[PDB]
């Protein structure tokens, strides 16, 4: 039968569970800030976009024990990442990008305290710290030392120095889960329940936000069907997300099942409501605040130029374009091993900035959030193990 598919010792489909065929690719796209004087005095920012940075993904998921009369497993995600130079448009290294500065913008909201917004802000009249700052594409990403964040670690040491978009998480997991192997049924496979053993979520507001649904998003059970809908939890995006059924596609010699993400997932609506921390106080349809679990960060996730948000957005910046081709989030799945044949996984990163009248820094800048870089986890199959599928099925 098609029950074939479970975690199981030995069997093909555990098997890739373990190490995957797939050349998974992340590229990576930053928003260069081309007027940031003006930002500041108070105009609308211009951006230009530089991209594609691609790195290819190698991923092995370890730490494995087996539980509960064989219905149960635990293991972590890991993920590196290894740059491609020649399908990327320059050198990660070499190419700079000038952009906020996240460690003050952090710092800033990481004071709540009058005396220290008087000395945090003196710190910063001292150093001659500025608001928009030069990076290369390698430091932003990876690392680089703040002259802020390398004093706070002098005074409050649990603060590490360093400050990367992605910092120390190349060759790391995303944390270690427990899936429901697909014994006790063929739906709950690869179904996640405890993740560091939390089985519900600690920081939203309301029990359905707060919940844990479905897959890693790497896999799905078997016999998906067009009206079913799917439920899949990513971890850098801080919340379980669904996807819809959309159309019927061939994806290299396969049947597939378009899967895109659809509209009533990051909107204002009664449905959403407990992602706004503010008890209810919501940014707009289209964006997520993720400065709780981002550390208190002011930290916006969004679609890849704020593509399915209120247009208010993306009027706030020029220079976005956002279009369901590009910057969508579709995946192709076989609907009946639950196997995934192409996907593309897109979503930005932005900071939420306004006007202070204690920080000079700030200066007289819009009340916006403001994009910082958008990236496309990707993958598609190739010939040799399309056939292999081909044959299973
Ligand atoms: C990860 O995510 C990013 C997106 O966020 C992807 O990068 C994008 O990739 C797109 C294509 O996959 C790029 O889109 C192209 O942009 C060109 C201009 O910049 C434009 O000319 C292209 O338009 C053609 O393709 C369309 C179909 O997409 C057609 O409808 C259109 O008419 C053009 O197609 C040609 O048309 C002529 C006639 O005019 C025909 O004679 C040709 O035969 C047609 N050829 C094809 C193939 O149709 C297209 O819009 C986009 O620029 C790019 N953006 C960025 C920022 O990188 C990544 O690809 C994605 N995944 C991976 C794995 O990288
Ligand atoms: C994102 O935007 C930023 C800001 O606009 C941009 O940063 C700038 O990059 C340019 C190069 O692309 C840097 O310009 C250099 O500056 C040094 C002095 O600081 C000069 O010595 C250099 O002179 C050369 O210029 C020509 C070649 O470009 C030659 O004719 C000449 O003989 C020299 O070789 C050069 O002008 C500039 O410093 C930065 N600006 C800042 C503030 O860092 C960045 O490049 C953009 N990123 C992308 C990917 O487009
Ligand atoms: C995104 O969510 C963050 C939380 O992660 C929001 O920050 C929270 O803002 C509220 C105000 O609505 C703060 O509440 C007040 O704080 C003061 C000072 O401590 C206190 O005296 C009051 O009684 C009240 O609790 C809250 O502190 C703050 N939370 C954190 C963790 O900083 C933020 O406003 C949201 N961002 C946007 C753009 O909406
Ligand atoms: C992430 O870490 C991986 C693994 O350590 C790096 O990839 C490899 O390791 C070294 C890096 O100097 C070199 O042998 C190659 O670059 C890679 N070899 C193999 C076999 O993969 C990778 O460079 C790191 N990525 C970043 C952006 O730092
Ligand atoms: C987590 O899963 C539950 C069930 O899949 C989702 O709650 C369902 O929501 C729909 C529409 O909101 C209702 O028609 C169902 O009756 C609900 N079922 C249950 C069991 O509650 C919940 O929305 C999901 N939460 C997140 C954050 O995705
Ligand atoms: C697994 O799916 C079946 C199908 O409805 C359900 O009976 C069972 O309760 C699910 N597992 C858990 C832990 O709920
Ligand atoms: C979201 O919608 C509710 C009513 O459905 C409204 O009370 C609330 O103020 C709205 N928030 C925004 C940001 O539009």
């Amino acid at each position: 039968i098609e029950k074939k598919i479970v975690l199981r010792n030995g069997t093909e489909a555990f098997d890739s569970w373990e190490k995957p065929p797939l050349p998974v690719y992340t590229q990576f796209y930053f928003f260069n800030v081309t007027n940031p004087e003006e930002i500041l005095r108070g105009e609308t920012p211009r951006v230009e976009e530089v991209g594609p940075y691609t790195y290819r993904e190698l991923r092995n998921k370890a730490n494995i024990q087996f539980g509960d009369n064989g219905t149960t497993i635990s293991a972590v995600s890991n993920k590196a990442y290894v740059f491609e130079r020649d399908q990327s448009v320059g050198d990660p290294k070499i190419d700079l990008i000038r952009t906020l500065n996240i460690p003050v913008l952090t710092v800033i909201e990481w004071s709540q305290v009058h005396f220290l917004r008087e000395i945090i802000e003196a710190m910063l009249k001292a150093y001659q710290q500025k608001l928009f700052v030069t990076h290369t594409v390698d430091e932003l990403l990876w690392g680089y030392k703040d002259e802020i964040l390398s004093l706070i670690h002098v005074f409050r040491p649990d603060i590490s120095p360093y400050f990367g978009l992605f910092y120390e998480k190349n060759g790391t997991n995303d944390g270690d889960y427990v899936f429901l192997t697909g014994e006790d049924s063929y739906l709950n496979f690869t179904k996640i329940v405890e993740w560091n053993g939390k089985t519900s979520l600690d920081w939203w507001i309301t029990d359905k936000c707060n919940m844990i649904n479905g897959t890693d998003g790497d896999s799905f059970h078997p016999l998906i069907t067009k009206d079913e809908v799917l439920y899949v939890f990513p971890s850098d995006f801080c919340r379980s997300v669904y996807i819809t059924f959309s159309d019927y596609e061939s994806v290299q010699g396969l049947p597939a099942f378009r899967y895109k993400v659809p509209a009533e997932i990051l909107a204002n609506t009664s449905d959403n409501a407990g992602f706004c921390i503010p008890e209810g106080n919501c940014l707009g349809s289209g964006v997520l605040n993720v400065s709780i679990c981002k550390n208190g960060a002011p930290i916006i996730m969004s679609f890849p130029h704020f593509y399915q948000a209120d247009e208010r957005f993306v009027s706030a910046i020029e220079g976005m374009h956002p279009n369901q081709e590009d910057h969508e989030t579709f995946v192709d799945i076989n609907p009946l091993t639950g196997i995934i044949l192409k996907a593309a996984k897109r979503f930005q990163i932005n900071i939420y900035v306004k006007k202070l009248d204690d920080f000079v820094e700030t200066g007289d800048i819009r009340t916006m959030v403001f994009p910082v870089m958008y990236l496309n986890e990707s993958v598609h199959i190739d010939k040799e193990t399309a056939s292999r599928l081909k044959s299973m099925i």
